[PDB]
């Protein structure tokens, strides 16, 4: 499954190709996919809801999907993942960008780090459920998002 | 008209109210509005086109509107304006955020500063053409976007 500690083996050329292929369709309509992913996560994980101050009041999927706040947040998250996919060949660049992001989550947003892998799980499930390559990528992302904690 | 140098008088309580009212509808569907605004600007201002490297190839509105790159850029711009609107009562916060943005445009993106007021004009025209209050807000934004040049 998706891990958020330790280390994972590098991505093989074959895994990268599989990932790019599976990701493309999802990213094409990122504003729709991203919202579905965030909404699904938010609704099925009550404990995490307190970390989204701007969502106070919204409870049903309909309320959420109509909120510009929800859409903007979802679009930013989905695009951060997109940047990681585009940087799979440049692991150094991928790290820098995510380390910076980790700092924001730890110092400014103050979000509980345990939820990174939960949302990542939803993303993986939507893009290519069961694919070990994508799970590896998600794990890399989660490990880096926790680096500043 | 919109200016990008000097200084403009503070926004009066009345002007802020007018702005919030006119902005709300537009922001509700920011991903559509934003794209229309960016596309309109891009197509009617050939000189500026060279500053959008990722748009090379796209020439017609249809090609542009279908590009995820165009959509993402448009969504980021429209939201930067939204942040300014939401910070009208905290001029200090508005400045910090825009000064940071100015730096990116000057050091990393290398865009010609003369085009800020041209795009701002399109935004104003769409939201509330003729409103002096909105023009004042747009001028404040443009002046701050040029601060790092
Ligand atoms: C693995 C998925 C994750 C990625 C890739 C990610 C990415 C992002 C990005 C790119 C931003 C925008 C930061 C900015 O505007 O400078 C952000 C903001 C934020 N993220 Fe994360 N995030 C992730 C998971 C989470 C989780 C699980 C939570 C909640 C427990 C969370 C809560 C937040 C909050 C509260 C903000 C600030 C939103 C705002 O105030 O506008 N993120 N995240
Ligand atoms: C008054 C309107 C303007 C605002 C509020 C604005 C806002 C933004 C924002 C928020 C970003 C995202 C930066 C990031 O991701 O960190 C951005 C990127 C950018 N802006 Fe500006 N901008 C404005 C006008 C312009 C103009 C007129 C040009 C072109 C001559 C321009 C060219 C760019 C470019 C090239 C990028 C980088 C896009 C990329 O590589 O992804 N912007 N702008």
């Amino acid at each position: 499954p998706i891990v958020d500690t330790g280390s994972v083996a590098p991505l093989s050329a074959a895994e990268k190709t599989k990932i790019r292929s599976a990701w493309a369709p999802v990213y094409s309509t990122y504003e729709t996919s991203g919202v579905d992913i965030l909404v699904k996560f938010f609704t099925s994980t009550p404990a995490a809801q307190e970390f989204f101050p701007k969502f106070k009041g919204l409870t049903t999927a309909d309320e959420l999907k109509k909120s510009a706040d929800v859409r903007w947040h979802a679009e930013r998250i989905i695009n951060a993942v997109d940047d990681a996919v585009a940087s799979m060949d440049d692991t150094e660049k991928m790290s820098m960008k995510l380390r910076n992001l980790s700092g924001k989550h730890a110092k400014s947003f103050q979000v509980d780090p345990e939820y990174f892998k939960v949302l990542a799980a939803v993303i993986a499930d939507t893009v290519a459920a069961g694919d070990a390559g994508f799970e590896k990528l998600m794990s890399m992302i989660c490990i880096l998002l926790r680096s500043a904690y």
